[PDB]
């Protein structure tokens, strides 16, 4: 039984990798479409117009996991049906993914943030984070 932080992760993670990876290719079709390209071509970064670059590195991954933990469970939903219809109504592009992914991610962490902070502190006298224990414990299994 993972946490519902982790189903988060991997919607959030899974949502960006899909679209990463087919906005690759839209990308790719785009090249093929004006043609020149001989052997391969640069995406937008060895020669083109970088700026930001598509990269999932440990930090990015840490930024954006510490995001999607401070998500509330059913918001993810929206969320990523969000980034879908927005992705689409931009069009797949890998430069695109990643700073529209980070800029919701951003946009909708500040919303959503500021009201677990102002619903916690207001709520500290009603906090608690498990109920009771039970026999789901002795019956929970190895990974």
């Amino acid at each position: 039984a993972r946490s519902p932080a982790e189903m988060v992760l991997e919607t959030l993670m899974m949502e960006l990798t899909g679209q990463m990876r087919e906005a690759e290719r839209q990308q790719r079709e785009r090249s093929n479409a004006v043609r020149k390209v001989c052997t391969g071509v640069d995406y937008s970064w060895l020669a083109s117009t970088p700026d930001s670059t598509y990269d999932l590195s440990p930090i990015e991954r840490l930024q954006l996991e510490d995001v999607c933990v401070k998500i509330h469970p059913s918001y993810c939903g929206p969320a990523i049906l969000r980034f879908r219809q927005l992705l689409a109504e931009q069009e797949p592009e890998v430069q695109e993914v990643s700073q529209l992914f980070r800029s919701v991610l951003q946009e909708v962490l500040e919303r959503m943030k500021q009201e677990e902070e102002a619903h916690k502190l207001t709520r500290q006298w009603s906090l608690r984070p498990r109920g009771s224990l039970a026999t789901f414990e002795t019956e929970a299994e190895i990974d």
